[PDB]
Order: structure tokens, then C-alpha cells, then sequence
């Protein structure tokens, strides 16, 4: 029998499947592309999680539905994969002061995701500890190697122009790592764009693109479209892995800035 792991969403699924390798099967509760914050689980989502040996979740109140969901599950252990991360506060807007849950968009934070998943797997499936530890070591080397080329590419964007328009803080951890300022959009966004001649504006995927488009139209900044960071694609889609999500997000940002 294969140890069965269930995760709340696809980013954790991919990180955990690299650590589990061949000795455990990792499934996500939510399909690729699903809205993760207020997902509404079905009765069969609960039954699927009930068949697992371990449930992994992000915490930091990413999954507002998880506490109720988990209360419906009997005697399946869970582990929060962000234990030990320094949470960034949402700096402005209606959620000012609250922990920003999007911690996976910092590649350094992904090393802590890996460590917590490895620990939980080794705790609950000790027979396979050697495999989990080896796989976590090998995958962590891949993740450490992510940061250098991304940092170098984004560092060519002059610091004066290094701004991201944010609505729910989906990019705040990437912005912290690579030195981007953030201006919140619930217009005073227009002024900051014009003042610093920020060349491009992106939209978050959990909100309407209309206000970001209005900002672009009025300032003359290019509208670079939507940046999706809450989900992977399917296996055969263009964003099948956590590594591909990080690399593609930075490439889209950098290209928006002519870099």
C-alpha cells in the first residue's frame, strides 16, 4: 500500500509530491484553477480526505474553509506547511494588519515548506524516512538554485520603477524578496504610477481586471494582464509545477518592465 497524502491546493501538492517520490501518493482537494480562499467543499471532498493518511494545509488563514472541513474528518492527522515562516502583514486595505497567506511566492520560503512537509511525512510514515529525507534534500537543492537567476533578472529593473500594484497581496512575498514597492488598489494609484513612471500594471486573479485596466488607460502604463499565483495548471498545462509557477511569474513581470 502507498501512504496517501491529501493537500488543500495544487502548490502544496506539487511540493509534497517531489518529497514523497515513489513511496506516497499526493492528491489535492481543489482542482487546478479553483478559488482557494473560500472554496466550498463537497461531501465527496470530505470522503476523499477521510481516506488519506495525512492532510497538509497552508495555514495563515489562506483556506478560510479548512477549519470547518477538518472538523468533519475523523482521526486523520494534519500538518500546517508554513510553520516557521515570518508572515508579512497586509499593509493596506480592508485586511490591513492581517497575515498575508501567499508565502509560497518567495522561493526562500519554499525551503521551509519543504522542511515542514518532510517532517510530517517522516513523522507519520517513518518506514520511508530515508526516501523522504533524500528526496527533500534533492528537491531543496533545485529550489535554492531558483533564486539566483530570478534575483539577477529583476535587479536590472531600476529601483525607482520597481512597483507592483496590489489588491489582495498575492505578490507581496515576491515583492519583498526582489525589492518591489507596493501600492494598493481598493485614484491615488494613478499618481504613484505617473510620478515614478511605472511602465506596466498587472491585475490579481481573484478580482476584476477593470480597475487595473483603468489605471493603465489613464496613466499610459502598459496593461500587462493578470498574474495567476494561487494555482498550478494541470499536468499537461503550461504551469504544471511550483518551479514553473515561480519562473513564469518572474518572466512575465520582467518582460512587462522590458527586461
Amino acid at each position: 500500500k502507498k501512504f496517501k497524502v491529501v493537500t488543500t491546493f495544487t502548490i502544496i501538492q506539487d511540493i509534497a509530491q517531489n518529497i514523497a517520490g515513489d513511496v506516497a501518493v499526493v492528491e489535492s482537494i481543489t482542482k487546478p484553477g479553483a478559488e482557494i480562499h473560500d472554496y466550498q467543499p463537497t461531501p465527496r471532498d470530505i470522503v476523499k480526505a477521510q481516506s488519506a493518511d495525512l492532510i497538509l494545509w497552508n495555514g495563515m488563514n489562506l483556506e478560510r474553509w479548512f477549519e470547518k472541513f477538518f472538523e468533519s474528518i475523523k482521526d486523520v492527522p494534519s500538518a500546517v506547511v508554513t510553520a516557521g515562516i515570518t508572515p508579512l502583514p497586509i499593509r493596506e486595505g480592508p485586511y490591513s494588519g492581517i497575515a498575508n497567506p501567499h508565502a509560497w511566492m518567495s522561493p526562500s520560503n519554499a525551503l521551509i515548506y519543504i522542511e515542514n512537509i518532510r517532517k510530517a511525512l517522516v513523522e507519520h510514515d517513518p518506514a520511508h524516512a530515508e526516501t523522504y529525507n533524500r528526496n527533500a534534500q534533492a528537491y531543496a537543492e533545485k529550489i535554492k538554485a531558483l533564486d539566483a537567476p530570478l534575483r539577477e533578472r529583476l535587479s536590472r529593473i531600476p529601483a525607482e520603477q520597481r512597483w507592483l500594484v496590489t489588491s489582495e497581496g498575492a505578490f507581496s512575498y515576491l515583492a519583498k524578496d526582489y525589492g518591489f514597492k507596493e501600492v494598493y488598489l481598493w485614484r491615488h494609484v494613478i499618481d504613484i504610477i505617473r510620478e515614478n513612471k511605472i511602465p506596466v500594471v498587472f491585475s490579481e486573479s481573484t478580482i476584476s481586471d477593470k480597475p487595473a485596466k483603468q489605471v493603465s488607460k489613464e496613466t499610459g502604463a502598459q496593461y500587462g494582464g493578470v498574474l495567476y499565483v494561487d494555482s498550478l495548471s494541470g499536468e499537461k498545462g503550461p504551469v504544471p509545477t511550483y518551479i514553473s509557477l515561480i519562473n513564469m511569474t518572474v518572466d512575465t513581470i520582467a518582460k512587462g518592465f522590458g527586461q
